[PDB]
């Protein structure tokens, strides 16, 4: 009978959910009968990979228009959809990719999730939920409501939801201090590195098993680049409401997880447009893309050595720029070390 807090326990009931997992493929079109999160395999999704790779190569660069058909095939043939009687659409554009590259790196994680899920020994003198926890590799300690953090950090995400995601409001309901297995000492030469700020990365919640088990992850070579406003690198955004859009809620299921991510952003090469460069010019370690709003400077406060950044969003200076509100990437996985894990209710609105 689980140790584990009530808070928690929910948590890794969440994260670990195998119907949250077959709902996603459903939403994503796969056909579950010709494939069963069972035989979701991590080899074919990296194979999947390999051939979304083959196209867009070709396409601009090649384009036979029936080895493109060939490759449209071998696609659907490793990822079965069900579009029942309608046919899946050919992958003949970079939009076209975009979406099924998206798609791959989700099951990427459900094969995670489902993986860690389905192994291990049950030894059952503590119940599975103290068996999960201890598959993520993380400490999960809640936050108090009451405490100072939790002020915060709920003004944080009241104070930075942007005037443009009025499509609902964000309730706050479980704050977690978590510690993954190893990212002290991964993000320990970072820590000296100047500028580093406490920021949201927003991700759907069957990505979890696979965000906490292993971290923020960057997408591997055999990926394309389409849609990466600045290539292939983890995101962050300094106002919650950015972020949050990324946890896909729905009014049917209105709680998302969020992460509080610390990045060491050391100098920015500050952008105002899509470039991929992700070869940083020297001494930059980061990009921010500069948004027409920012949050408010004056009320940047600074914790731990560490900028939070729960100014109210004012006009930043920025003129001629195609970003929303800004936007934080770094190319190395260790620039990151998470600090908290927030549940929450999106209560959507009219
Ligand atoms: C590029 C891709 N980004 C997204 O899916 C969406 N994000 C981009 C825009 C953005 C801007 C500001 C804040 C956020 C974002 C989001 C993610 N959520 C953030 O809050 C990404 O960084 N991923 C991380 C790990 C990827 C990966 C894929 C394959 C693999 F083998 C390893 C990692 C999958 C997706």
């Amino acid at each position: 009978k689980s140790k584990l807090p009530k808070p928690v326990q929910d948590l890794i009931k969440m994260i670990f959910d195998v119907e949250s997992m077959k709902k996603a493929m459903v939403e994503y079109e796969i056909d579950l009968q010709k494939m069963p999160l069972g035989k979701l395999s991590k080899r074919q999704i990296q194979a999947a990979y390999s051939i979304l790779s083959e196209v867009q190569q070709a396409v601009s660069q090649g384009s036979s228009d029936s080895q493109i058909l060939d490759l449209s095939n071998r696609f659907y043939t490793l990822i079965p959809h069900d579009f029942g009687m309608k046919k899946p659409p050919l992958l003949n554009n970079a939009d076209s990719v975009q979406a099924k590259a998206e798609m791959l790196d989700n099951l990427l994680d459900i094969e995670v999730a489902y993986s860690l899920l389905r192994g291990g020994s049950d030894d059952s003198s503590k119940d599975p939920i103290d068996v999960n926890y201890e598959k993520l590799k993380t400490d999960i300690k809640v936050v108090d409501r009451d405490s100072e953090e939790a002020e915060i950090i709920r003004k944080y995400v009241k104070n930075t939801h942007a005037t443009t995601h009025n499509a609902y409001d964000l309730e706050v309901i479980d704050i977690f201090k978590i510690e993954r297995e190893g990212e002290c000492q991964r993000y320990k030469p970072f820590k000296q590195l100047h500028n580093r700020r406490l920021l949201w990365h927003g991700s759907r919640t069957t990505n979890f098993a696979g965000i906490l088990s292993q971290g923020l992850r960057i997408a591997p070579p055999e990926a394309p680049v389409t849609g990466y406003m600045f290539g292939k690198g983890i995101y962050f955004a300094d106002m919650v409401s950015k972020s949050a859009n990324y946890c896909h809620t729905s009014q049917g299921d209105p709680i998302g997880l969020i992460l509080l991510g610390e990045v060491a952003l050391g100098n920015m090469y500050e952008l105002k447009h899509a470039s991929h460069i992700s070869k940083l010019p020297k001494g930059k370690h980061s990009v921010k893309g500069l948004g027409k709003t920012t949050p408010d400077p004056s009320a940047n406060i600074s914790l731990d050595g560490v900028d939070v950044p729960l100014g109210t969003g004012i006009s930043s200076g920025v003129n001629d720029t195609s970003l929303l509100y800004n936007e934080y990437i770094v190319y190395d996985i260790a620039q990151v070390n998470l600090k908290y894990l927030l549940k929450l209710k999106f209560n959507f609105k009219t």
